[PDB]
């Protein structure tokens, strides 16, 4: 997150910590994702997609630190990575960006609600907030494009939604965004997304709830003039999690 404050994961209690196990046993951080129900999570496909193998991955819940653990964590086996399909990357753009990960714990149990724990709704079909709308973005990705490292504590910003018309001008992103897209952005270009905050979410409040509208997907550079974030359009994906969350 360029820009924005520091937060704890009580103040997102969906958000879900990615992490891969080497090859040698270290273990560093992916993705952000989004706890959709007790026992699924919800983040991005590019994430995964280079190393699909689900015995690879560790999600924490309730977790508000990088590299430590924070008190009242959840730790959780993937017993399921479920890969969009129809996904494909171009140059920039991500389509189908969205990824599944059914969790089970090393004793065999889902996510248990806490203080630190709690699922996010998902938007009803098509159902956006209106451009201008400002909506927030959690995660551990860098808070500078030049920055090596990644922060230990977690990050949060504000950023408003984007047309798709706006999105669509040449000196946006041309027809590289599609419907199944949202952009959202700083009107001063001053906060945003970035590398390392992949899968996670950005929340609005919709009929007065709040809403798991977008997962960071993609964009050109991080809090650059003219170029927006870009999020998998959530309420445009929901035949697919249907389908994919059952027995
Ligand atoms: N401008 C963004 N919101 C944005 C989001 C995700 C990104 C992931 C990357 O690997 C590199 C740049 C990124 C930029």
């Amino acid at each position: 997150i360029i820009g924005g404050e520091f937060t704890t994961i009580e103040n997102q209690p969906w958000f879900a910590a990615i992490y891969r196990r080497h090859r040698g046993g270290s273990v560093t951080y992916v993705c952000g994702g989004s706890l959709i129900s007790p026992c699924w999570v919800i983040s991005a496909t590019h994430c995964f997609i280079d190393y699909p193998k689900k015995e690879d991955y560790i999600v924490y819940l309730g977790r508000s630190r990088l590299n430590s653990n924070t008190q009242g964590e959840m730790k959780f086996e993937v017993e399921n990575l479920i890969l969009h399909k129809d996904y494909s990357a171009d140059t920039l753009a991500h389509h189908n960006d969205i990824a599944l990960l059914k969790i089970r714990s090393k004793e065999g149990r889902c996510a248990q609600p806490s203080r630190t724990i709690q699922t996010i709704a998902l938007p009803s079909m098509y159902n956006d907030p209106q451009f201008g709308t400002s909506c927030e973005i959690t995660g551990f990705g860098k808070e500078q494009s030049t920055d090596y490292l990644y922060p230990e504590q977690l990050k949060m910003t504000v950023v408003k939604l984007i047309s798709h018309r706006e999105c669509q001008q040449p000196h946006y992103y041309g027809s590289e965004v599609t419907t199944k897209m949202l952009c959202a952005a700083d009107p001063q270009w001053k906060t945003d997304s970035c590398q390392g905050d992949s899968g996670g979410p950005l929340v609005c409040s919709l009929q007065g709830r709040m809403t798991l509208t977008g997962i960071v997907s993609w964009g050109r550079g991080c809090a650059l003039k003219d170029k927006p974030g870009v999020y998998t359009r959530v309420s445009h994906f929901l035949p697919w999690i249907r389908s994919h969350t059952k027995e």
